[PDB]
């Protein structure tokens, strides 16, 4: 069957899908859409094959049949020997970001502050953080909490998106894709970098990808890591030094799904796909590469070192943990077991 089809969640991944397209000679073609749920519906109807989702959209996939292919890796210290492709993944951490000026703010008193979240329905931005609003509040009233926040994906003219900016001239405000300024990993930590927000719901590997000169990006180009602080669940503030012992989760990573009576097929080309493509690929950084897009993680997190195969065959909830899939049942509670669409 040999020709895959990608889903781009909104124009700018669509850019970098038809770049792709092109270096690949048409073995990978784009289709578009405006959200990731239309991209996972696309996907169902047949009309493309593969995008890569964070686990909080992979339990939305699953519950509509779709499975995990392959997963993203990136640069481990531990498990060296191995090469990339079989080596297990190791998980990313889900952490709550404050500037430092901001003194005496801890996981105590984050209510009635602004709030910078990922997306609505994503792991670190939404998922983990929300969870445990909800558990310790004893409350689905998850909607009241923070005063105001920007949550891409959220009720455009209620509190949750009064911190979106929309995009180039305002439009799409609070859509859940690049458009709109503060989405994303990379969009959540802006918002707190400008102030908009004052406690950002991202991973640990964002504050350091986007501080200390290694970003050259405009908002970040002067950020020091040192005028940040993670907080931590026992009220506690660390340096961002100290992910390992102040984080909310360990998140699974993010993963290619399509349809399981396509994934042997989404499989095979990718593998090759990344071996031309890829970190080291034959036409990387010459040509074209993949997990490149200049700190906007497009399609791709900026820092995949490859696509792993999973091993163990593993089904949507095996993939993402019993752990977490309870985490997402619980409060998925608040806002009865069918595919969303
Ligand atoms: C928010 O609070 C939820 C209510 O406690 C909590 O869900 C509960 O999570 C624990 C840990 O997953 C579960 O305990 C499980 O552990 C053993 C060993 O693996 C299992 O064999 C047990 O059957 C059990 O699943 C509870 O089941 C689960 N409780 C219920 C009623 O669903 C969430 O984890 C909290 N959310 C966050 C983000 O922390
Ligand atoms: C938090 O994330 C950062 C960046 O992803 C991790 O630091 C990297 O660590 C790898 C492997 O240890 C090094 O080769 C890199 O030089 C680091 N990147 C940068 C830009 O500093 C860091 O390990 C993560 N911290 C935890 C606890 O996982
Ligand atoms: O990888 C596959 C294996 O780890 C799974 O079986 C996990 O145990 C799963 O999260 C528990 O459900
Ligand atoms: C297109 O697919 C064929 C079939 O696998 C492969 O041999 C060819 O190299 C591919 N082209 C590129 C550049 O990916
Ligand atoms: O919490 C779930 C996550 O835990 C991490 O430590 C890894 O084991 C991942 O495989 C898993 O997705
Ligand atoms: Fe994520
Ligand atoms: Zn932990
Ligand atoms: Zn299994």
């Amino acid at each position: 069957y040999t020709r895959v089809v990608w889903c781009a969640v909104g124009p700018e991944e669509q850019k970098k899908c038809q770049q792709w397209s092109q270096q690949s000679g048409q073995n990978v073609t784009c289709a578009t859409a405006s959200t990731t749920d239309d991209c996972i519906v696309l996907v169902l109807k047949g009309e493309a094959d593969a995008l890569n989702l964070d686990g909080g959209y992979i339990y939305t996939a699953g519950k509509c049949g779709l499975v995990p292919v392959l997963a993203e890796n990136r640069k481990s210290s531990k498990h060296s020997s191995l090469d990339c492709v079989l080596r297990p993944t190791e998980g990313y951490l889900a952490v709550a970001v404050v500037k430092k000026a901001n003194e005496g703010l801890t996981w105590n008193s984050l209510k009635d502050k602004k709030s910078c979240h990922t997306a609505v329905d994503r792991t670190a931005g939404w998922n983990i953080p929300m969870g445990l609003i909800v558990n310790q509040t004893g409350s689905c009233a998850f909607d009241e909490f923070f005063s105001q926040s920007c949550a891409p994906g959220a009720d455009p003219k209620s509190r949750l998106c009064a911190l979106c900016a929309g995009d180039d001239q305002g439009l799409d405000k609070c859509v859940p894709n690049s458009k709109e300024k503060y989405y994303g990993y990379t969009g959540a930590f802006r918002c707190l970098a400008e102030d908009v927000g004052d406690v950002a719901f991202v991973k640990n590997d964002t504050v350091w990808e986007n501080t200390n000169g290694e970003s050259t990006a405009d908002w970040a180009k002067n950020l020091k890591r040192e005028d940040f602080r993670l907080l931590c669940l026992d009220g506690t503030r660390k340096p961002v030094t100290e992910a390992q012992s102040c984080h909310l989760a360990v998140a699974p990573n993010h993963a290619v799904v399509s349809r399981s009576d396509r994934a042997a097929h989404v499989e095979q080309v990718l593998l090759h796909q990344q071996a031309l493509f890829g970190k080291n690929g034959k036409n990387c950084p010459d040509k074209f590469c993949l997990f490149k897009s200049e700190t906007k993680n497009l399609l791709f997190n900026d820092n995949t070192e490859c696509l792993a195969k999973l091993g163990g065959r593993p089904t949507y909830e095996e993939y993402l943990g019993t752990e977490y899939v309870t985490a997402i049942a619980n409060l998925k509670k608040c806002s009865l077991e069918a595919c969303a669409f």
